[PDB]
């Protein structure tokens, strides 16, 4: 099956917008979420990527904004931000939405995602946000402010435990236009047989095929948003390339 894309809808205040390696002063905004997120589907999208930026920065919550955006979609969500606890997976579950990522708790609260993995099966994945300085693959948490550890011992726990899903981000391409990292990608995807969703960084039509270069390793598929928000390619251009 080809890669599958999935336009990244990350909502502050309400707003679609975008940061530059997940950092606030950077903030670029694209109006309001629903309208983003309504868009793309209406340009084809299968599958949003719904993150409360303020949840995961724990500053707020547009928990009942997002609710209203994955009810209306006739499409399926991916929902993240704040998914931290049983009482906030349930409400991120409760709208209806397809699946969650879970970051920092996988990070601070292993036992706690061990078991809502077990429970939860393929409707929870785990969002593994690398920050990779002279080799050391970290893991961070708390909106990219906080250390988690090691990659790859905290993958091969989650992998051990089950974790039905991966999304793995380059922090230092996110939003950068620069390009995904491939060898973080490939070295996850290589070391489980669970679906990596490969997100950040793409900056253009040729980077989606590269990562596609990638399905047969278990790259599922690609979160893109600056590209798609900022305008440098279309959906359809990019539904199109990852079947070239
Ligand atoms: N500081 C941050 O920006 C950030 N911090 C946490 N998350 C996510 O918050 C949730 C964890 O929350 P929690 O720990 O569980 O509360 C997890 O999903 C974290 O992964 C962030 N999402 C970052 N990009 C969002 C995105 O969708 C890009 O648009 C996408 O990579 C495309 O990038 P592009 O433009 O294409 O380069």
């Amino acid at each position: 099956m080809p890669l599958i894309l999935l336009p990244a809808v990350n909502v502050v205040e309400g707003r679609a917008v975008r940061l530059v390696q997940g950092k606030a002063g950077s903030q670029t905004e694209y109006g309001s979420a629903v309208d983003a997120a309504l868009g793309w589907q209406r340009d084809g999208a299968e599958w949003i990527h719904l993150v409360d930026l303020d949840a995961a920065f724990g500053r707020g919550s547009n928990h009942e904004l997002l609710a209203e955006v994955v009810g209306k979609l006739d499409v399926q969500v991916e929902l993240s931000g704040g998914i931290r606890d049983d009482e906030s997976l349930a409400a991120a579950l409760a709208t209806g939405c397809a699946r969650v990522n879970v970051g920092t708790a996988a990070l601070e609260n292993p036992q706690w995602c061990a078991r809502v993995i077990g429970e939860h099966g393929d409707q929870v994945a785990v969002g593994l946000d690398v920050q990779i300085i002279d080799g050391e693959h970290r893991l961070r948490g708390r909106g990219w402010e906080t250390d988690g550890g090691d990659l790859w011992d905290v993958l091969e726990r989650l992998d051990s435990e089950g974790c039905s899903r991966f999304v793995v981000t380059d922090i230092t391409k996110d939003g950068t236009l620069g390009g995904p990292n491939l060898d973080l990608l490939a070295g996850v995807a290589d070391r489980t047989d669970a679906p990596v969703i490969a997100s950040g960084g793409v900056s253009s039509l040729d980077d989606l095929r590269a990562i596609a270069t990638l399905t047969h390793r278990g790259v599922e598929g690609a979160i893109v948003g600056k590209a798609l928000y900022a305008r440098r390619f279309t959906l359809p251009q990019a539904l199109a390339a990852v079947r070239d």
